């Protein structure tokens, strides 16, 4: 699980879904996660995949708190398990969850060769349920960039030529208070293409200075 002293990310889900015909639907998950300790990885080894003037990895990082740094390696399925139709929908679906009531800002930035090509911000209100609370951001459209990118990928003959491409690409989750800018959880993904027909898998490390 992954989870600052302040927030606790629950669900994250990238998906496409296709209407077959008008009572069915197909959708097929990208990437998924649904409490061990975290092996450790250097947060210095991964400067270079983010940006790195103001708003960098390193100054957030340095800024602190330590407890809300994660590293995600996604295995992303980009297997045509549901026919492809034109005009689906590509999407993410995630929650949050925190003891306290605040307004968070979800920054997602998608970067290749370490520089922003899209920011995605979306602002949450708490939502009290069963004494916590709750944040959902429920079926998020995907931007061209990204939809484009997937149609690129797949289009390649051979899984090695994805994990080439994807080498150079990384998104950073930044979740702030909306009012104090205190940072509650910060996530840096990284990404292979998946081979085993187990699916999608993901290893969840914690960022360390040293
Ligand atoms: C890399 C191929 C598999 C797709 C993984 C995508 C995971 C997260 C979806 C992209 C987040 C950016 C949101 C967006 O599309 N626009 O802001
Ligand atoms: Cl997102
Ligand atoms: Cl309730």
């Amino acid at each position: 699980t992954i989870a600052s002293s302040r927030l606790r990310l629950l669900e994250y889900s990238a998906f496409m879904e296709v209407q077959r015909d008008p009572d069915t639907y197909s959708k097929h998950l990208f990437v998924h996660i649904g409490d061990p300790p975290l092996e450790a990885v250097d947060v210095r080894q991964i400067y270079d995949k983010f940006p790195e003037k103001k708003g960098g990895l390193k100054e957030l990082y340095e800024k602190g708190p330590p407890n809300a740094f994660f590293l995600v390696k996604f295995w992303a399925d980009l297997n045509s398990t549901i026919q492809e139709g034109p005009g689906a929908f590509y999407g993410v679906s995630s929650q949050y969850s925190s003891a306290d009531s605040m307004t968070i800002s979800v920054s997602t930035k998608v970067c290749s060769f370490g520089k922003q090509v899209v920011e995605k911000v979306e602002t949450e209100y708490a939502r009290l349920e069963n004494g916590r609370f709750v944040y959902r951001i429920h079926r998020s459209p995907m931007c061209e960039y990204m939809i484009n990118f997937i149609h690129k990928l797949k289009h390649l003959p051979e899984k090695y030529m994805m994990n080439s491409v994807l080498e150079n690409f990384t998104i950073l989750q930044v979740v702030t208070s909306r009012d104090s800018q205190e940072t509650l959880l910060v996530i840096a993904f990284v990404f292979e293409v998946s081979t085993s027909e187990h699916g999608a898998q993901h290893h969840v490390y914690k960022l360390v200075k040293d």
